């Protein structure tokens, strides 16, 4: 598998935009899926609680991420 | 999710930034292949010939940068 998905429950993340997040390694979002929408994640794009984060990068970072996250 | 590869053919925008790319649509890259390599993009990651470009978005645009790129 190269597309993962992490749900964005962690409250410390809400309004934080991509350009601002401290990613846990090389990971990029692919996809953001919200209120029934598949959103194409740029800079200002921020995460809200609830979102789906498609996201690809190596596994362990990809795991780490998700332990921040959900 | 879908994704579409686009082989990076012209000369043109050999070593150009991704953040230095002129798009024009909604897209992303979400995966270049290089020298048998699969690594992820980012705003300094250049285009280099032979790229392979794995990019998701609007499919109106990716066609656009498929014209670009690989006609
Ligand atoms: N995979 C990709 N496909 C297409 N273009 C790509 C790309 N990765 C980077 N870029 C282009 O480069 C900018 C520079 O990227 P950078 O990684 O330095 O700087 C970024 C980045 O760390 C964050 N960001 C934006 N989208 C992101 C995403 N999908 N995943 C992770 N971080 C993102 O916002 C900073 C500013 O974002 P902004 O989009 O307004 O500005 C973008 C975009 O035009």
């Amino acid at each position: 598998t190269s597309l993962y998905e992490i749900q964005m429950l962690n409250y410390k993340y809400e309004n934080i935009q991509l350009r601002n997040f401290p990613f846990g390694g090389d990971i990029i979002f692919v996809r953001i899926i919200r209120n029934n929408e598949s959103i194409v994640p740029h800079g200002d794009t921020q995460l809200r609680y609830g979102d789906r984060l498609i996201v690809t990068g190596a596994k362990e970072y990809v795991d780490e991420l998700k332990q921040e996250l959900e």
